[PDB]
DNA sequence: TTTTTTTTTTT
């Protein structure tokens, strides 16, 4: 019963944090100068400064929240008056509480408690508007009255109109006037449980969460996020009672996290080592023995390019990889820890998949009748990775449908009416076996590979891949063995910081070419295109796609010790391991 | 009539154990240490203890199970008074009911009686909850009262809504309070006969059950259970009559097993037997003459290795085998066998199963039109055996589906927007016929099996079978002749014991590898590799999967003997086993 | 009719 508007001012006002700089002020020192009217407080903190009004929050959040945030709102408007027109009501988000809830394990006893859910997110609505005060009309030639129906509260979640006149005491019926309507901003969304946490042999579950005002559009499909909210029963169609007084839960958002300055000069203090790039080489896989130039081409693809966008054209920046070789070659451990070290990724098999399901879907809503689409697999990777193994077994009809996406970055839909371009700038790494199962040395590299010159040409790099057992069977197996007893390699960077210097990179690193690189890549290409004539039955062919290759790979190697320009020594390594790719195809220079 | 309250502490408290423990006084305290509200009896002892208290169980049910509830909390309070403001009731349920009835014999006169049914548990619906008690509030401008609609009485199946307000006598608009609303948990399951139940000629039969608060999540599809409660019919339409007074009947269940001391005191004794490997392998199928090699094999994949999880990568503990053999060989008569024995197996048929329904299936839902997710075989079988008998019918494009899940243990689907990730950790054992029908000695290995070297890299072991008339079908004749005639061989362990055993011990036991076995089996791997070399036609290829068939067999060799270690005899098995193996597909060693 | 994934008969 205690007054907490006085204990948060001073809160808010006076907080010293781990870096010394009074945290809180600068939050809200940048809350009048872009009016986002939402302040986020951590859980960790309140609890410091005062553990009394922290715990209040947790269980007494239906009636604290309006009176705490109805005092930030004064504090507002005395550091400036000007915020007064601009905005009504400002939202306190409240993060990290610690009353954490599996997906799985949501019973009754939690309904109506402030509960913490990590998921992925699958779908997305529209943003829509909600009713929370109406105005009415009587039309009965007597009223002609203005009223706001839902007196000293709010419209429910189910839409109510009054039966009696509140101005005349008589029923009669009623008209809703839009412009004196109070709206809210509405959004819907599904959450998935985690794979991680599912039991065996169950499907995923799915949970329904709202998110309302300046909630919406913080989040894409296919993010790992986490939300704080109150859970509540679903009510979809009350008027029909049809028996089963069976409700579902939904959750009503009050923050969200998707899924900080210390992580920058943890990340500037790698990128000073000399041998960053054999460090970063050296950490991919750890559990795969051998494979070097493999590892080496899959880092590049993580970085990738820099993509260039021009006043008539654009140039893709992304690198795509292509593997084939023998059975048990670990190709596929090498493409899951990708999928996993990468901040955004998508992983896919060829035979588990449909042309519709990689790049968009037409489908038709049996209720409106009307057709939209649906995002695919490489149009939600947008920005990321996308793996395709097992890339042979597609259909051949069924895998073209990916040419355009590989380069014009771009799927294009004509069907049942509807016509769209939608953007699909996601990177493709791709694993298979050759024709017969295994690499036959005694027949050409045309029947061993059989896949069309098209898709071969849109690779940066081809590895082919032969098992031959020699004298390092001993060292492999030692290997293997260790793994298996729990032995670890030591002096690597572990997958969560990596992944972290990875997003770092690509966000705020863009390498420039100079003129001695150019003049490398230039020479390096002419000798590559002469070679080629010496052997046209190959699949392979040297393509202009291969110089503009030598271009990505040049600048992925520079982003990945954070340069700021291409020199010769990134060149040398771009020709270097294109002379790896052409040997292995049988290119031999 | 009487009340048996104290006769229900009483024997709680003075019941005495099969060693006179007091078996009960135990698990009272363990539930209250865990809070697990939920206590269990049986119905044996209570009819052993007084018969008088058994019989008012059996009969008035519905009329004392609240009265034990409510003496049972009590003596919980007095034990513990932290019990109280954490649960507020507490359910005892009774289980070995007398009444039995199969699923197919359910007649009129058992509704509203206490019985059990045994049968198959198909499908499970997500976690909901119902109200059993609701709040209004009276919308007419005089009233804004609140008040909990059914006075002193559950509220029914239907949700019946006030119609004279209580608090004004008045009728009205009536708004639902969800903050007020008591809500329990609620899940709907539907449970199937049995197969051997069925009558001939005839499709098996469904009964539709209801789990609520603690029952909820108590098993998984494909289960065995036994669920004990209520009849009652079902209401599920009721807003417009259109005539028909029939009704269905569904099941409240009011305790559910699924399919221990002693036991464990027997399984522990059996392993205390330096020959138990050997006991075991002979009750592998005791009606098939001969095969001794193939029973041994089959004997570890019901064991199977040691799963290792890592923090960048996980490895395979499943072990799989194939079997080529002429017609007549009784390979699927020992497939049946493995498929009752198993603590967990599905059977299925390569003709008889497609692609979407061995691994996942993307179906479109009617009621509203979206996709959806379905489980397949090889998800059902998560941590159990899966049985593909014909593998050799299936067609190639569709066999290939399989090759993720029988590696990486992982299903992938990308189709219709949806993109998905399942685990699929099972055991798969095929059989199959050569390309002829019969083995043709004339021709090679390669023409005989006639399947990609990809699909036979992923089995640990594969033995080709051959029919070879010989000195020895006497002994073959006179064995199968006795079976008929209703000899059984004996000192072999029964089903029900074996099954038992193998669940134990894949639950209990994780051996581990020593010194001494890692030299013995780097020592093999590399002499099969410099030996597969050496005759480059074969169609088996020695790949680095090979070296962790060793490691998965010398496990569940230590395994089967309960051994926390891999001593080196468990590795010489392992290697004699793999030694027969490559002597079946032609590899001398 | 229309696009989609699925099992099925029949174009
Ligand atoms: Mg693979
Ligand atoms: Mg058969
Ligand atoms: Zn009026
Ligand atoms: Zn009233």
């Amino acid at each position: 019963q205690i007054d907490y508007r006085d204990v948060f001012i001073e809160f808010l006002t006076t907080f010293k944090g781990n870096n010394n700089q009074n945290k809180y002020i600068e939050r809200i020192n940048e809350l009048v100068a872009y009016r986002k009217k939402s302040l986020i407080i951590e859980f960790s903190d309140v609890l410091s400064f005062n553990e009394n009004l922290a715990y209040e929050i947790i269980n007494n959040t239906k009636i604290i929240l309006p009176i705490l945030e109805g005092a930030l709102y004064d504090h507002i408007l005395q550091l400036d008056p000007t915020y007064q027109r601009d905005i009504e009501k400002v939202h306190v988000r409240i993060v990290g509480i610690p009353r954490v809830i599996e997906l799985r394990k949501i019973r009754s006893t939690d309904i109506g408690k402030l509960i913490t859910i990590d998921g992925i997110l699958v779908k997305v609505t529209p943003v829509k508007e909600r009713i929370y005060k109406a105005t009415y009309k009587h039309i009965h030639p007597d009223c002609m009255q203005e009223f706001e129906w839902p007196e000293d509260e709010e419209m429910p979640e189910v839409l109510e109109m009054p039966t009696i006149c509140p101005k005349c005491g008589k029923p009669g019926q009623f008209r809703l006037i839009p412009e004196k309507t109070k709206l809210i901003d509405w959004q819907k969304a599904v959450i998935q449980e985690r794979p991680e946490e599912v039991p065996s042999g169950q499907l995923p579950r799915q949970l329904e969460i709202i998110l309302e005002d300046d909630l919406v559009d913080s989040a894409r499909p296919g993010d790992r996020v986490k939300v704080t909210g109150i859970l509540d029963i679903k009510q979809d169609s009350p008027v029909k009672r049809g028996s089963r007084a069976v409700f579902d839960i939904y959750m009503k958002v009050s923050s969200i996290e998707v899924s900080s300055e210390e992580d920058e000069k943890k990340i500037k203090d790698l990128a000073k080592d000399p041998w960053i790039r054999d460090r970063i080489i050296s950490s991919i896989a750890p559990s795969i023995y051998g494979h070097w130039e493999l590892k080496e081409a899959l880092a590049l693809a993580l970085f990738g390019g820099v993509p260039k966008v021009l006043e008539d054209t654009r140039i893709r920046g992304d690198i795509h990889i292509l593997i084939i070789g023998d059975p048990g070659t670990a190709k596929s451990q090498m493409l899951q820890f990708i999928s996993r070290v990468a901040p955004r990724a998508v992983y896919t098999t060829g035979k588990g998949s449909t042309a519709a399901g990689l790049t968009a879907a037409v489908v038709r809503e049996k209720g409106t009748g009307e057709y939209y689409l649906e995002a695919g697999a490489l149009v939600l990777a947008d920005g990321g990775i996308a793996v395709i193994d097992e890339i042979d077994k597609m259909r051949d009809e069924d895998r073209v449908a990916i040419h355009e996406a590989m380069e014009q970055q771009t799927v294009s839909i004509a069907k049942a009416g509807i016509v769209a371009k939608l953007n699909a700038r996601a990177a493709v790494i791709a694993a298979g076996n050759p024709k017969f199962g295994r690499y036959i040395s005694e027949r050409p590299v045309s029947d061993n590979i059989n896949l069309p010159p098209t898709i071969l040409s849109r690779f940066d790099l081809i590895f082919i891949l032969k098992d031959q057992p020699g004298e390092q069977d001993r060292e492999l197996a030692n290997y293997i063995l260790d793994v298996h007893s729990g032995k670890s390699t030591k002096n690597i960077i572990d997958i969560d910081t990596l992944r972290k210097y990875i997003a770092y990179a690509r966000k705020y690193v863009t390498p420039k070419i100079t003129s001695e690189a150019k003049n490398l890549i230039t020479d390096f290409f002419v000798e590559m295109r002469k070679k080629s004539s010496e052997t046209p039955d190959s699949p392979i062919l040297i393509t202009p796609r291969q110089l503009e290759a030598l271009i990505r790979i040049s600048e992925a190697y520079a982003k990945m010790a954070l340069k700021a320009e291409v020199t010769r020594e990134d060149a040398e390594r771009a020709i270097n391991i294109m002379r790896l790719f052409l040997e292995s195809v049988g290119v031999d220079m």
